[PDB]
């Protein structure tokens, strides 16, 4: 099954800035070698080039509202095509933000998708319950059917089509979620296992449930859009929204290992590594490294080992 990787240096989905540097950042550390090493044929579609929207003014509280709308469609299209051909598309973040585009475009192609989420936050929140304004912390927002018309439509965003129903995502390292937020999730039932029933489950039961709600009925394609954030700040320390007491670097990798072999991966993002963050340089050599082993792990690569098959190594 081919690969193709896509680069989306944006951070206008926030205000803070250097998460544009992502993709760079992961690059430069070889992932894309790497990934060729695995068992899965891999193209560089190389990183997007974003057109910045002149005088885009805030739509009351959001802030860039014109340019992020404009990078998520290119971004749905690039993504649509790639999923044509029958492609898995990874997504290099800049900001989370950019998943509207990444999960529209992946919808387009496979319409019964399943979202898994992994992230401290919800990102969930709407153009009118947002503190902020900032776009990265309402892409599920503009991706759910339920809150279709739950706020005015924002310049930028007309293109944009509900993808996935409240039943068809689960969040996995939820621990800072915003009261709209909150009220939204429980009204919405979506489901999701916050840090606090990954204490009480183990993250192996995580994954059982995960997979039993969303892959009891029907198999279908997934699509796992992961923020960097999701995990502890002691192993991803070069992040925006950084947030004590996140899923440990063994149990984000164990998400990764039980997803490849589901074999139902079909669209991937790699969100919110920021370089500019770090507090030293080795914070983002153990940032990036931990977004690489994700990603390779996705795709293939065990703990346990790995070699190839007709192969005598004796
Ligand atoms: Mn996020
Ligand atoms: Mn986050």
């Amino acid at each position: 099954k081919p690969i193709e990787i896509i680069g989306a240096p944006f951070s206008k989905g926030c205000p803070r800035g250097g998460v544009e540097k992502g993709p760079a950042a992961l690059r430069k550390a070889g992932l894309v070698e790497k990934l060729k090493e695995t068992e899965y044929n891999v193209r560089d579609h190389g990183d997007l080039a974003f057109v910045d929207v002149p005088n885009d003014s805030p739509f009351q509280i959001v802030k860039n509202p014109r340019s992020v709308g404009k990078a998520n469609e290119q971004l749905a299209a690039v993504v649509a095509e790639t999923q044509k051909n029958g492609t898995i598309s990874v997504v290099l973040g800049g900001d989370h933000s950019m998943a509207i585009g990444s999960i529209s475009g992946h919808a387009r192609v496979h319409p019964d998708l399943a979202v898994i989420w992994v992230d401290a936050h919800t990102d969930i929140n709407t153009p009118l319950t947002t503190s902020s304004g900032n776009l990265a912390g309402q892409p599920v927002a503009f991706l759910l059917k339920e809150l279709k018309g739950k706020f005015p439509d924002v310049p930028g965003f007309s293109w944009v089509t509900p993808a996935i129903s409240a039943k068809d995502i689960v969040y996995i390292g939820l621990r800072d979620v915003d009261p709209g937020e909150h009220y939204i999730i429980k009204t919405l039932g979506i489901k999701y296992f916050s840090m606090t029933e990954v204490d009480k489950l183990g993250i192996g039961k995580v994954m059982e449930e995960t997979f039993s709600y969303l892959l009891g009925r029907k198999k279908r394609p997934i699509h796992l859009s992961f923020d960097v954030d999701g995990l502890d700040p002691v192993f991803t320390p070069a992040t925006g929204t950084p947030v004590v007491g996140g899923l440990s670097y063994r149990e984000g990798l164990y998400i990764t290992e039980e997803i490849y072999k589901t074999g139902l991966l079909s669209g991937l993002d790699i969100m919110e590594v920021n370089p500019t963050l770090g507090k030293t340089p080795e914070e983002v050599t153990r940032t990036v490294n931990t977004a690489v082993a994700l990603t390779l792990s996705a795709f293939g690569t065990k703990r346990e080992g790995n070699h190839k098959p007709e192969t005598d190594y004796l």
